[PDB]
């Protein structure tokens, strides 16, 4: 049996607060292209809002954050997100005791924001440890970074592929 999934193509995202590990424009630029690369092989589409309220939120918090699930800080888990549904359905979190960097130092947020919406969007972990929802975290350059075929079978079991023209 699967988890829920989006059913909608248009999804919307709202960045609550930004860590004040990194520049802003970087957290807004890693959260974009995370979700550039689940958009690059499903027909799914995402747009940023900032006002209003969206279907993934995506938070920085440490400790008790307010649902089900507290941070456990420095290290540890480093992140979480919800499955596709109203509410807390399908939003983000990332620890604030972690250090979230543009590189291979502390904990790098383009992948693991990519890792994250993965869950958003309704994918679990993968075995594969060449896969992006593999549950541990290894740093690869982001110019170089891909999904797996098996990330890309997995998304793609949910929301079919793109989709030209
Ligand atoms: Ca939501
Ligand atoms: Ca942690
Ligand atoms: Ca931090
Ligand atoms: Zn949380
Ligand atoms: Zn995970």
């Amino acid at each position: 049996m699967m988890g829920p999934v989006w059913r909608k193509h248009y999804i919307t995202y709202r960045i609550n607060n930004y860590t004040p590990d990194m520049n802003r424009e970087d957290v807004d630029y890693a959260i974009r292209k995370a979700f550039q690369v689940w958009s690059n092989v499903t027909p799914l589409k995402f747009s940023k809002i900032n006002t209003g309220m969206a279907d993934i939120l995506v938070v920085f918090a440490r400790g008790a954050h307010g649902d089900d699930h507290a941070f456990d800080g420095k290290g540890g888990i480093l992140a979480h997100a919800f499955g596709p549904g109203s509410g807390i359905g399908g939003d983000a979190h990332f620890d604030e005791d972690e250090f979230w960097t543009t590189h291979s130092g502390g904990t790098n947020l383009f992948l693991t924001a990519v890792h994250e919406i993965g869950h958003s969007l309704g994918l679990g972990h993968s075995s594969d440890p060449k896969a992006v929802m593999f549950p541990t975290y290894k740093y690869v350059d982001i110019n170089t970074f891909r999904l797996s075929a098996d990330d890309i079978r997995g998304i793609q079991s949910l929301y079919g592929d793109p989709k030209e023209n």
